[PDB]
């Protein structure tokens, strides 16, 4: 057929119940998932594509980038709790790749504040419980299927997008391939 199981995605034998419907994992040290965010603008063209009623989401992981790993990940958290993930989310993945200069929790801190995030209101959320819990359901999520790599997406904790098993001669059609897919795979 024109989709196939093994090709542009595979099945999960252990399938996740309750899983969101469209969850992606990344890592701000991950260097495909800086060409997907901003090269690429994966999640963007997934979501224009998909159905009504689908709600999107973004966890970030921890077993990349060791101790500053963790932290980026609670810096996601706060990230999500103030609703913020579009102001950090670049100038986190130019200064962990790019400029390098993202070496402590406080090159981090800078980041927001320079967004505009009181540094009052980031050390309240940093602290908080709540991103506790944010924290621990990134890892649960990420644990549930047994991640070992980013980027990856998972539909209705059932299917993994399968990006290898896509053209990449032109970055426009990878990317409309990818997001079809998922729209496919939400459909299913």
């Amino acid at each position: 057929a024109q989709y196939e199981d093994g090709k542009q995605y595979t099945t999960l034998e252990k399938p996740v119940a309750g899983a969101p419907q469209v969850l992606e994992f990344f890592s701000f040290f991950c260097p495909h998932c800086y060409q997907f965010e901003e090269v690429l603008h994966i999640s963007d063209n997934v979501k224009k594509k998909l159905p009504e009623g689908v709600k999107m989401t973004k966890y970030h992981v921890n077993f990349m980038g060791g101790d500053l790993g963790k932290d980026l990940t609670q810096a996601w958290a706060v990230a999500m709790a103030l609703g913020v993930e579009d102001k950090v989310t670049v100038p986190l993945f130019e200064g962990v790749q790019k400029t390098q200069t993202i070496r402590s929790a406080s090159d981090i801190r800078d980041v927001f504040i320079n967004a505009g995030i009181k540094g009052e209101e980031y050390d309240a959320a940093w602290n908080s419980f709540v991103v506790k819990s944010l924290v621990a359901q990134q890892e649960k999520a990420a644990a549930d299927v047994q991640l070992r790599g980013v980027p990856a997406m998972f539909v209705n904790g059932k299917y993994q997008l399968n990006p290898q098993g896509m053209d990449t001669s032109n970055m426009d059609v990878f990317v409309q391939q990818y997001a079809d897919t998922v729209k496919y795979l939400s459909e299913k």
